DNA sequence: TTAGGATCCTTCAAAAAAGGCAGA
DNA sequence: TCTGCCTTTTTTGAAGGATCCTAA
């Protein structure tokens, strides 16, 4: 649990509200208890020419990594505990993505509980729906309703 | 007077501008201006129109400028020279990606009065416009300092 | 089984220009 | 002439997913 400087968080919140994404996904997979897994991602995208900015972000946040897809690169943070700490500190300063951040926090806090109960897993999937609705979602496939086929 | 902007607003806004903003300098052909071209300087923030309220708030906070809709997106735009200069002066220290463009815009604005008085000074200021376009992800630019250099006629 | 990572696609939502008009 | 508003176009640079892999 790093603590960040306020001036860094203020600037970063603005940058994330611009070029960032707070992403929650339900991924079908037969080896998981409820035939699906939850994936939570904080991402910041930038033309690879400016990957240096993302590399600096790695250093400054102190966790995560940068992946180059050719034309653009992405800073990525997915590991649950660091993501929780980071978003806890970022969230107060967000204006466009605040609600997404807080839903990701609520999801993370319920994960242990969602592992034990299909009712509970479903409910957490509905919060994933809400995050997608808050985002500019356009290619989504798997939703809580797909899962609700734990009806069975 | 020049509006004084608050620190936490400038810090957040600097991040947001490095994200979705644009600092733009243009040379616009126009036969009714002294050297057949007008310099135009713009600070712009783009956002999908469902989030226009965020751009509308910028008009309130910055206290000048306007919002325009186009297709599915809207833009906050500030091009009025004196307020733009005051705003970018205060924003520039917190910029990380667009700091150089901000500082070039400030330099150009400072030189406008004497740009309007010699071909060679006008040309030089135009090369500063070239430098901003280079720093930006320029892709549709037409009129450059070389276009101007047709003051040669 | 579970979590994190790898690799890629889909579709814009931005960016960064290009222009034009009409009053003072 | 000037300047400050207006209005469109072009081409991405982002966003926001999708899905396979494998060590733990
Ligand atoms: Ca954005
Ligand atoms: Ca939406
Ligand atoms: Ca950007
Ligand atoms: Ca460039």
């Amino acid at each position: 649990n790093t603590k960040y400087n306020k001036e860094f968080l203020l600037y970063l919140a603005g940058f994330v509200d611009g070029d960032g994404s707070i992403i929650a996904q339900i991924e079908p997979n037969q080896s998981y208890k409820f035939k699906h897994r939850l994936k939570l991602t904080f991402k910041v995208t930038q033309k690879t020419q400016r990957r240096w900015f993302l590399d600096k972000l790695v250093d400054e946040i102190g966790v995560g990594y940068v992946s180059d897809s050719g034309s653009v690169s992405n800073y990525i943070l997915s590991e649950i505990k660091p993501l929780h700490n980071f978003l806890t500190q970022l969230q107060p300063f967000l204006k466009l993505k605040q609600k997404q951040a807080n839903l990701v926090l609520k999801i993370i806090e319920q994960l242990p509980s969602a592992k034990e109960s299909p009712d509970k897993f479903l409910e957490v999937c509905t919060w994933v729906d809400q995050i997608a609705a808050l985002n500019d979602s356009k290619t989504r496939k798997t939703t809580s309703e797909t899962v609700r086929a734990v009806l069975d």
